[PDB]
């Protein structure tokens, strides 16, 4: 432990696709929460109620601000064995745009299960063109074999680091 600098890095996606076992190969066994307080503002009063004398408070219908607060990089990933979740990236790109510290923050592309081609549905070009639409690298992966797990936040952390 004697490094010099410490990079914040968000994997956004739909559930499923691979995020906790993406990381969870990457890293290995790393079950720490980091931790802070949140907010659950609410009104309050002081009611009579005979049948008493009641106080009431009164809630209603976040986090998500914290994840991406820092997040430096993002691993924007989808389940190559599903077209579903590939057209939600374009509305994972909405709100991580909404939320980042910058209009075009560093996003790696990720197509995961790439060890299911059985259960493909979503093709190389596809996936290649929305990368090139928005203009970052695309990575074809696997967190069950390790297929580009480590070139991928490689690539993104390599990016994150032009300055000036
Ligand atoms: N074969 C294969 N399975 C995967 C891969 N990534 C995730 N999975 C499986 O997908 C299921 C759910 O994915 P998980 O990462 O745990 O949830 P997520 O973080 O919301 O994406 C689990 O049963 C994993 O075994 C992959 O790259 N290859």
């Amino acid at each position: 432990g004697d490094y010099d600098y410490l990079i914040k890095l968000l994997a956004l996606g739909d559930s499923g696709v691979g995020k906790t076992t993406f990381l969870y190969r990457y890293t290995d066994n790393k079950f720490n929460p980091k931790f802070i307080t949140t907010v659950g503002i609410d009104f309050r009063e002081k009611r009579v109620v005979y049948d008493f004398k009641v106080h009431l408070q009164l809630w209603d219908t976040s986090l998500t601000t914290a994840f991406f607060r820092d997040a430096m990089g993002f691993l924007l990933m989808f389940d190559l064995t599903s077209q579903q979740s590939f057209l939600n990236v374009r509305n994972w790109m909405s709100q991580l745009q909404a939320n980042a510290y910058c209009e075009n923050p560093d996003i790696v592309l990720i197509g995961n299960k790439a060890d299911l081609p059985d259960q493909r549905e979503v093709n190389e070009r596809q996936a290649r063109e929305l990368a090139e639409k928005y203009g970052i690298p695309y990575f074809e992966t696997s967190a069950a074999t390790g297929q580009n797990v480590e070139k991928s936040v490689e690539t993104l952390l390599d990016l994150i680091m032009k300055r000036m």
